[PDB]
């Protein structure tokens, strides 16, 4: 408080140390004034009538909350730089949240001129759900969070929840929860609010590309003592059924002995950017490969992690198996490609299958030679395996993360799970950096003079400001590889443009061109 | 007291887009991309980390 | 968990009479390259009281000492069976099981839409919770160890 | 008093305990002048010719 | 789509997944207990066995 | 803070001693919101078209900067006077900077009349490019210093800079530095700023004639 | 030694930055991702002191 004194400080840079490297941002929010105060039941009814498939049921409520779920929000351009182009690994330890320099303004608009004048007095709430008592809405890849550039001013998101839904009505079972049922204290003049929080114990992410595949694994100079079946007939044909054996064989690789086989994988439609190359047909819920859950089908979204495109071929992606993030200004309703970035997993195909292609063939019948009787004799046949579950012995690459992308997401409180890392890419962890909630105190105006018991619906109009300080400390994974020749890293092009990649352009828009990934590096196995 | 399917905000969008058109309708070569910001009022083809046992 | 492998008898005049090594192999595809599914997950290698049949690609096989390297006898060659495993681990050459495929419906409003009970079989099954196995036994002859690929993850490696 | 103080906090839950349960409730409240600063002596008279009752 | 010849051109398909295996993300519940249902079960002692 | 307190004071003269001479300067200062607080991409392109030798580009930032890089700024004519007409040489020492007195107007112009009201909460961010980190603009002799004459009031400089062009257009060389990744502090009312430096060893400047 | 004259060091005085922290106007009640670009007209006034021996 007073002119001559701040209640915070600068607080935006990156610190690299040896193992770790420490990121602090720091944002001007502005905070107004959500649902007039009020808790408001929503639904799908409230918007028309639409399918079953998007039924559902939830409260808005006139709280908001903070969002840095995303690795902008922390790593600048040449930091991320830094990040990919020298670990193999890297994961969040611990993080630190402050919130200063509150400031509430009040809006009058009589006879149209509008004047904003401040308001010392009002106050501004904030708590976190530590506990995890409220639904959890962090890890939903929403818009919202901290916006990648610095000088940006953002507006704090409206916080609201979901709960069990038939069609647009509700059931017994369907929760309701009152954010102001949570402790309020009283606060003074030039208060400030802050935080700390620890990261659970978390794998390093794999920050890395693999240099061999899954099938070439083993040494192309020596024969295996391994013998394989190579010849069932003599040829030519009426009883000539034979057995005979070979060894394999860096000239019959495809044959070897394996001990493991590559991850799971989940039919996805495949699709081309050159779009005379696709049918002629509106196919993208109709050939989607969804899943289902109480009646209502879930788009099979990105999924499990599997490689995007065959080699030799980056003009295909699977339909709904890759992230797609929005180019600068691009629009929301029926955009174009040329304004949309769709990302690629590449890198894992030597170890995760192809998302368009079938996992493999399996036998589906018994094969059998003549024996009593004729129409019995079947020859062998096989069929395509589209989905195929966990076996032992199966190894994968989950998805990588971006500099645009998700950082961490809630694991769901249930009985059981296997491996927990989230779909969309990052750090699953049963007890994530808890939600931030924060709110304006209800001002009334002035209230008749005569006594009423309804509740009061007149307040002056206001909104807040201030500034957000998070910081996170990374723990890295360095990198001691032998091989001999450069590998490859990320890099700017030095060819002449008309603007400056992750720079503002002549009217001052911060854009961010092409999506960054973290696999560059290369190690074996 | 959540469904598997409905763990997103109802009131914001995601940053990821979807294949939403894959022709422009009438029909010779007519083959087109179009994709879309999911959405509250599409919850059932956006992203999710995890998936029914 | 179980994977189809094709059945080959030694009694070699029971086979068919064609070509199928590769055709019946029951492969897995890794960047457009296709790899023979060598002997996989461990499975039971025949049914009980049938020793004549081995899976194509699901059994190591050791060759006897002066055996050649090319287009051997069966009788110069040495097939292993993990019959021990049939009390856990499915037949190689069987399917898991068989699962519903459709809505059994009686008459109601119409005829047409009424149908029976159909059932697929399941040639390929992932790992299920509450799934027991036993691993592939080892030999005087086979290997001991084996170095895990350094990847993001793996199952039961 | 002053924008970065506040004087008074959330203080709005419930505790349960073996034996004994505190409730906490936190109000937001409006408070008008009333009669204008007077004391003004009321009677039924005031509100027309009620009963004796 | 169509490309040299016609034929070869196919539509979009798909298949109905009757039973799947476990997949990596994958989250369920196991079987409620009830009063007059079974406490415990053994383990059988095998090499390798998933949730058990 | 407040009407009977001050944040800052007079500190302005020159005090001579044997073999130093210490001088200090007080201005008052005044800081307009600079490109609508965005950060521009320009270039010659955008100025119309100019000779090749003229060809330009960089970036305007919404930051200004503090110049006193003159000799006016803290000599007197007659304390210039004074070091030319006695000494042979002379060399800066060490230098002591203070920013105090913060105020922040806010202004509001509706159906034509202006009025201008305090804005005790809001902010003015400060800091020192002290690893020179940055692009060094103040060897230019441009102007925007503090004025010779200490009654006169003077506006703060827009800071901005070029790098690597080619023509109107950049190449990948090129860098671009936002000033708001540099630590930022959480400020409460009536706050000051200071720092201080030590120059480092320069040879004596020849103030006399053969 | 610079050629307009006087001292030449590779540390000379360091620039001091400055600049007024944006003030936002009122926002919409509905939430908008895009950057806000309504601000308060403001500016900063004050004194500055410097000292060279």
């Amino acid at each position: 408080d007073g002119v001559g004194s701040s209640s915070g400080n600068w607080h935006c840079d990156s610190q690299w140390l040896g193992d770790r490297v420490i990121t602090t941002s720091t944002r001007t929010w502005a905070l107004p004034t959500y649902n007039n105060h009020l808790y408001k039941q929503i639904s799908n009814s409230t918007s028309g009538g639409s399918s079953n498939d998007n039924a559902y049921f939830g409260y808005s409520t006139p709280w908001g909350y903070f969002d840095f779920n995303r690795f902008h929000c922390h790593f600048s351009p040449r930091d991320w730089q830094r990040l990919i182009n020298n670990n193999w690994g890297f994961r969040p330890k611990r993080l630190n949240f402050k919130l200063f320099n509150i400031q509430v303004k009040e809006v009058t608009d009589n006879n149209g001129v509008k004047t904003i004048a401040n308001n010392l007095t009002s106050t501004v709430q904030v708590f976190t759900d530590s506990d995890y008592q409220l639904p959890y809405v962090l890890g939903s890849a929403h818009e919202g969070c901290l916006p990648p550039f610095p000088a940006d001013v953002f507006m704090i998101p409206q916080y609201g929840y979901l709960t069990l839904n038939d069609g647009s009505q509700a059931v017994g079972r369907s929760s309701f929860y009152c954010l102001e049922y949570f402790p309020s204290q009283m606060l003074r003049t030039g208060n400030n609010f802050q935080f700390s929080y620890e990261f659970e114990n978390v794998p390093f992410h794999s920050s890395y590309a693999h240099s061999q595949s899954l099938d070439r694994l083993m040494n192309p100079l020596i024969d295996q003592y391994l013998y394989y079946l190579s010849k069932t007939i003599n040829g030519s044909g009426q009883n000539q059924q034979t057995l005979k054996f070979s060894v394999a064989g860096p000239s019959n690789m495809a044959v070897q002995g394996r001990n493991y086989i590559p991850g799971p994988s989940y039919r996805q439609q495949r699709v081309s950017t050159t779009v005379t190359q696709n049918n002629n047909s509106e196919f993208a819920w109709p050939g989607a490969s969804s899943w289902a859950l109480n009646g209502r089908n879930s788009l099979m979204n990105p999924g499990p992690a599997m490689a995007s495109h065959k080699e030799g071929e980056d003009r295909f992606f699977p339909l709904s198996g890759s992230l797609i993030f929005g180019k600068q200004g691009t629009g929301r309703d029926n955009v174009d490609a040329d304004k949309v970035m769709i990302t690629n997993e590449e890198e894992i195909k030597t170890t995760n299958p192809v998302a368009t292609e079938s996992y493999g063939q399996v036998a589906t019948n018994h094969q059998s030679a003549q024996w009593p009787t004729s129409y019995d004799a079947a020859q062998a046949q096989t069929g395509w395996v589209q989905n195929q579950g966990i076996l032992p012995g199966m190894v994968w690459q989950d998805r990588d993360v971006y500099l645009q992308g998700p950082i961490w997401a809630k694991i769901p409180h249930t009985d059981g799970n296997f491996h927990p890392s989230p779909l969309m890419g990052g750090f699953g962890m049963k007890h994530p950096p808890p939600q931030i909630l924060i709110k304006n105190t209800p001002v009334p105006a002035d209230p008749p003079t005569a006594f009423n018991k309804d509740k009061l619906n007149s307040f002056i109009t206001q909104y807040s400001t201030g500034q957000v300080s998070v910081e996170i400390e990374w723990e890295l994974q360095k990198e001691n590889s032998k091989r001999w020749n450069p590998e490859i890293q990320y890099t700017s092009n030095y060819y002449k443009s008309n603007n400056v990649e992750f720079a503002v352009n002549t009217e001052g828009v911060y854009s961010e061109p092409r999506p960054i990934g973290t696999r560059y590096l290369t190690r074996n196995l």
